[PDB]
DNA sequence: CAATATCCCGAGTACATGCACAGGATGTATATATCTGACACGTGCCTGGAGACTAGGGAGTAATCCCCTTGGCGGTTAAAACGCGGGGGACAGCGCGTACGTGCGTTTAAGCGGTGCTAGAGCTGTCTACGACCAATTGAGCGGCCTCGGCA
């Protein structure tokens, strides 16, 4: 049984379209998987008070 | 006080939305990976501190009238409201582009070795530009000479 990113962040959004994302915004090199889980839960946040 | 207007409440009104469904593409999951860069280690520099002194500036004041500020000004239209015109609004279809799929083959990235371009070197080695001073010019205001208009 597979798990989701966001239920180990404990959050509504895609954790993992994002990164996808990110990814594709990059230079030429990597992203930390830590920053999938401050990335979201710093865009929700602005939901809920948008 | 009268009148036009905004506010308010209930009937009646399409479809919008939230939902359930099939199903597909991608997020996960595990194993592997090197290497980013974390971390640790000194190197050596400037950021800072700390003093003595002049001279530039800053702060202060004094005098004052410029400029702002105000009132009162006189002059003409945006607004008000109406009449009044045409124009923004609601349906029928064509086919052309856009998309999308196919197979189109151009070029880049990579790893290769060679090598010359550039960017840190100098006291380079000066000498443009940087003060320092002099000189010219214009303009403005103040005396001074000289015709004429209003008054004895």
């Amino acid at each position: 049984k597979a798990v989701s990113r966001s239920q180990r962040a404990g959050l509504q959004f895609p954790v993992g379209r994002i990164h996808r994302h990110l990814k594709s915004r990059t230079t030429s090199h990597g992203r930390v998987g830590a920053t999938a889980a401050v990335y979201s839960a710093a865009i929700l946040e602005y939901l809920t008070a948008e």
